[PDB]
């Protein structure tokens, strides 16, 4: 029973399991069936940027995805995350391919967590930033088909020598250190995440997508969670 | 006239202008009559901390004030600030006394602003932090009775040689540089503010309060804005 | 008479004023005749990056300029800057051309200053970052030929309509707010600066260079400081 | 055999292994016999602060230790750390007692590291800050006697229920995630570290001290490294 909170860049509409009929960004609370979605125009071969924002005061998880184009999709969801997540978590990126496929290439990833207590001027904080991924990235936990180093990029799902994506692939990268996501005595608990991605496909349809996620610290890829399950959920319920 | 967005720590109930009948924190949008308030237990002689948070994605302005004993008050309000504030602003702190009085001592003040544009990896950012103020604080514009240096603090309103606060006082401190609070090509426009404060009084009722505010770059203390107007507004409409 | 400390990216050797006979980077303390230089291979048309570092403990002003190549040049100079600079300063970038010319385009600029006092914790900080420059950049003070907005860049020296640089040009940009660069009570005072630049020329000899500098707050371009004087110094003493 | 770089706050002069005949701060490169020391007027039972700065461009490691009254000791040493440390390291704090003893209490600890490659605008960074340590601090690896939670502090060496230090104790805390401290392509590989500590003793002479250190990721407490070896070294060579 892993616990997952995620923001999904979902490139392939699985209408049989509640996806909207178009590519979309979604906020997933413990389920692949997003609590909230917004229409997303995925630009093939373009570098996209995703921003994830949350604070325990406003209690609103917000995401926005944009392209140099200026086009962007935004989704927000009201939720008290310390009611959902355990006190300590790991943070990661996940992606899959299914019958259809795409590259799930991460060019950068940054994260910041802060816990500001009632004790005057006392903050715990964690911040990391990857603008380059080397072949042996020791501060990343790689699961499934994820690899690092290729062009200083992070490839979440399987890519061939020529740079062609493979189907039925799943990969995740988690930051090595546990993250203290909330604390009972913190007046403000907040976090921000940003990553840049390149999704390209020669298919009639790209699949299946990329997600930023927060999980219990021992989280691993659920069995058979390629394709529509985005490497996050054990079932589609 | 000035355009003001503010978070007020209001120590004195002026019920005839919409104040609730108790000390309170409020979010002010272009008026002294808060769009949203919350009951605040002001702790005389104790050091309090205010946190203000906003991002352009969730479009929710939040503030929490707390003391070391864990007592706190929180208020949130949904608003798109790019429809309220001009593109360039100055940020500041303001405080007043009236018939009744209190010290309006600031012990620290920090602010962070970020404009993340659609251009990949293109962020503009401003951040400052004061944990002490000196007698000649050149990066602060002091207006009214505000002074710096007294015990490394910032005294917003007038205080006598022995520490006794004066009545009918108003003072403000604004950060020297203009701040680019929003932009059209910005996918994210967030800001955070924090300050710590010491409000003490020997009156039966302390007055009138402290506020963090955001105004047009040429903002000045409106005529007659002492006491209940918190040095921010020309009138109580 | 201004007080100037600067790191020069000197593209044109003026041997009659103490320059080495090759393009170079140098540390200038109150004089255009560098206290220290190192040979620098400027790459026409490439985006370069300059990093400037200093702290009041090691007391070594250090600079490094690099290209994606990545060839790079480094220069360091042992000096106590709080013996040179005034307590409050402004920071800026400057560039010139003379009989020979080049573009002096700034693509980004960030700066961080910190004063850490003896009082446990208690830090004063200032940080800004520009990754794009709009036509009306209110938090910059532009001097001479300097303009902002052209492709979201900062052009320090004159550029014709077609993108060709003009000769005998001088321009500077300074951050709007005064910076508290040293303080007597501070145990650690440090600053860090970064900028990316694009110098391109069609001349047989590109000239004259770019500099990051720290000066007295009311610093302006000295008369006749184009070309070899880099807009920083009134003469070559 | 571990590789150690360290800044020691040495409270007990072990003159037989090269210690100066007074409490001192030192920079240790692979040896308990400091490459550089400075006299340190240690203040029993007072809260002190250590700042550590590595300037990778200047190749200069510096440390300053101070108390609220302003008294400070400083030490600098020239070294290029990519010649000493492996590419990946862990960072941590260490402390010991021997025949003589002292509390080795850590009240706060922050660390910031930055690898800036030659690829334009590509910076990897890690930052963490602890202003309080909980009883279950999942992002720290505790070794030997080190414990967390007591008054929100980190106790590196054994302390009794009534706050009295024990002799012949050794304990270390390492940040969980491996740190990429240098890389071939990196033009800048600097870091800063800060911690606040409380050393108290009823002994005539407190011993043995506290160190901030950097080591190979699999570093553990060397056999019989209590007392003068500060839990860092296997012997006094
Ligand atoms: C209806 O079932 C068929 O078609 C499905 C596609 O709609 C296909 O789903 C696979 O591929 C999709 C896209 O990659 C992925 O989302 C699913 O998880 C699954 O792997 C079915 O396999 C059938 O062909
Ligand atoms: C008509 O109200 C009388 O009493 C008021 C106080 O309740 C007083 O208000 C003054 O003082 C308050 C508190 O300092 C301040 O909020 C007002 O703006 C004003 O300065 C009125 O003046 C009357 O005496
Ligand atoms: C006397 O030297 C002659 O040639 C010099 C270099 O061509 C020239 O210097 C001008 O241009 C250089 C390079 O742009 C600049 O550094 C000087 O400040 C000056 O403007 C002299 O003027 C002579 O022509
Ligand atoms: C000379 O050797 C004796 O005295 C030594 C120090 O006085 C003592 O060293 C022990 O205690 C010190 C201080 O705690 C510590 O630095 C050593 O590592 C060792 O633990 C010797 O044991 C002798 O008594
Ligand atoms: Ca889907
Ligand atoms: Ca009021
Ligand atoms: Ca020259
Ligand atoms: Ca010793
Ligand atoms: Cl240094
Ligand atoms: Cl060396
Ligand atoms: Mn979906
Ligand atoms: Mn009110
Ligand atoms: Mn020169
Ligand atoms: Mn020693």
């Amino acid at each position: 029973a892993d616990t997952i909170v995620a923001v999904e860049l979902d490139t392939y509409p699985n209408t049989d399991i509640g996806d909207p009929s178009y590519p979309h960004i979604g906020i997933d609370i413990k389920s692949v069936r997003s609590k909230k979605t917004a229409k997303w125009n995925m630009q093939n071969g373009k570098v996209g940027t995703a921003h994830i924002i949350y604070n325990s005061v406003g209690k609103r998880l917000s995401a926005v995805v944009s392209y140099p184009n200026g086009d962007s999709a935004t989704v927000s969801y009201d939720v008290d995350l310390d009611n959902v997540l355990p006190e300590w978590v790991r943070v990661g990126l996940s992606a899959t391919t299914g019958l259809y496929k795409e590259t799930n290439t991460i060019l950068s990833w940054s994260f910041t967590s802060k816990l500001k207590s009632n004790s005057t001027h006392e903050t715990n904080a964690l911040h990391f930033m990857f603008n380059q991924f080397s072949k042996d990235q020791k501060d990343l936990i790689l699961q499934g088909d994820a690899t690092t180093g290729r062009d200083g990029n992070l490839e979440l799902t399987r890519v061939s020598s020529n740079g062609s994506p493979q189907g039925s692939s799943v990969g995740r990268a988690l930051f090595y250190a546990p993250v203290h996501i909330w604390e009972s005595s913190a007046v403000v608990a907040s976090f921000d995440a940003t990553f840049t991605f390149l999704i390209k496909s020669s298919d009639s349809h790209p699949a299946d997508g990329i997600a930023f996620f927060i999980s219990n610290i021992d989280s691993s890829i659920p069995s058979g969670s390629t394709g529509r399950l985005l490497g996050l959920f054990p079932d589609a319920n």
